[PDB]
């Protein structure tokens, strides 16, 4: 059974020889450095009183995605100000008070709240729920817009129901339970399937919409192993419902693993974790590991999904790494601990292109330390 039903977490870092004072200090550490460091390493601007941005460094814009990851690291770390803050940005400046996006998240904007596209991207949508709903679980609803279960449940609403009064398109395809990589589009991102997440869905959203919720946490967990590669356990960015790569599109060519792909094995081992529901998620691991065993992170390239590597570096390659040491939450083979401690002697990226590094870091800085946990409705 898995730490939903145990209640206990694997400490990877204790599991390596860390000692417990050590680990708690890292943890500590990293968040100092990432919400409050120097101006080279911090990713978190608080603004006035009651607001505060996750900072894509790299692009000058604040994305739906970073603000429901510093969400989720704020409710891990019990860190209600900070959440707070978030929230009542993405709240203020981001969400859709009308038409075909209603209750969705325009999915970036201008450090001061400008939006820049009304699109938005599923992968905020879905992180937010989950944080709001931890929130509830952990902290109590406040008075609106705080009422954060009530938050939650009017987002995955629109994420399921959007269109059927109306215009608009749900972020999940009815017919095959699976999330798309935008409503108006018939394909997915596999980064984006979270059928851990959907699993806890089906126990705090509307109940009418429970059952399905329950049936994308499976859809989610074979749509991965159609997903990723059977030999490297590498996925594309972008992939057709059949788990192929999908067409190049006009904005790019997202048939490789690079950027986005980089959360699947994260995600993989943290629904291990939780749940310990499919076996395969041990082997994606193991796979994704012995692919990575022998090259170093200032190596790291794009690679093709059968494993050839481009010239072209990783933009990423500490988040590329994190992601990678966060899969021994799952992985049984000889490379696992070497990746914990390979993690353990990185530190935070610094300089214009550390956000996305820095996030992935972060979550397998919880993940590794035992600290990313299910918050559960339940007893004092
Ligand atoms: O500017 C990049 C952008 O990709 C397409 O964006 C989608 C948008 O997806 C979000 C894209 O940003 C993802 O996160 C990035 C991963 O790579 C990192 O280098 C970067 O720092 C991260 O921000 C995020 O996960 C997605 O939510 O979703 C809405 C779509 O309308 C939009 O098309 C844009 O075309 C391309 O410019």
């Amino acid at each position: 059974k898995g730490a939903y039903d145990t209640g206990t977490y694997a400490n990877l870092f204790q599991r390596s020889g860390y000692r417990e004072d050590e680990i708690k200090a890292r943890l500590e550490q990293t968040w100092n450095d990432l919400f409050y460091g120097d101006e080279h390493t911090r990713i978190y601007y608080p603004v006035g009183d009651d607001k505060g941005y996750m900072l894509d460094t790299g692009n000058d814009d604040v994305r739906s995605a970073g603000m429901s990851y510093g969400m989720m690291m704020a409710v891990q770390m019990d860190k209600k100000h900070e959440f707070d803050r978030l929230w009542n940005y993405a709240y203020t400046y981001m969400q859709h008070t009308e038409g075909r996006y209603k209750d969705y998240f325009a999915w970036h904007c201008k450090p001061d709240g400008t939006r820049l596209s009304p699109g938005p991207a599923p992968d905020g949508e879905e992180f937010f729920a989950m944080a709001l709903f931890f929130a509830s679980n952990r902290w109590g609803d406040g008075p609106a817009p705080y009422d954060y279960q009530a938050q939650a449940r009017k987002i995955l609403h629109a994420c399921l129901h959007q269109g059927e009064q109306g215009e608009g398109d749900p972020m999940w395809e009815p017919s095959n339970r699976l999330i798309k990589f935008i409503p108006e589009l018939p394909f997915s991102d596999p980064s984006y399937h979270l059928p851990h997440f959907y699993e806890l869905f089906a126990q705090y959203a509307n109940e009418q919409d429970r059952t399905f919720w329950k049936e994308a946490a499976e859809a989610s967990r074979a749509y991965l192993r159609t997903a990723c590669h059977p030999v490297t356990g590498l996925s594309p960015e972008y992939a057709n419902y059949d788990g192929t790569p999908a067409p190049v599109q006009l904005h790019g060519d997202f048939r490789h693993f690079y950027s986005d792909a980089y959360r699947v094995a994260a995600n993989v081992a943290l629904d291990w974790e939780w749940f310990r529901k499919d076996p395969w998620q041990v082997q994606q691991s193991n796979r994704i590991q012995a692919f990575f065993s022998d090259i170093d992170v200032s190596d790291y390239r794009r690679y093709t999904i059968e494993g050839e590597p481009f010239n072209e570096p990783a933009l990423h390659p500490v988040g590329l790494l994190a992601t990678n040491a966060m899969a021994s939450l799952a992985a049984d083979g000889p490379d696992a601990d070497s990746f914990v401690k390979r993690f353990w002697n990185t530190p935070l990226r610094q300089g214009k292109r550390r956000y996305y590094d820095n996030c992935l870091y972060f979550f397998t800085m919880l993940a590794l330390s035992g600290n990313y946990r299910v918050y559960q409705q339940a007893a004092a």
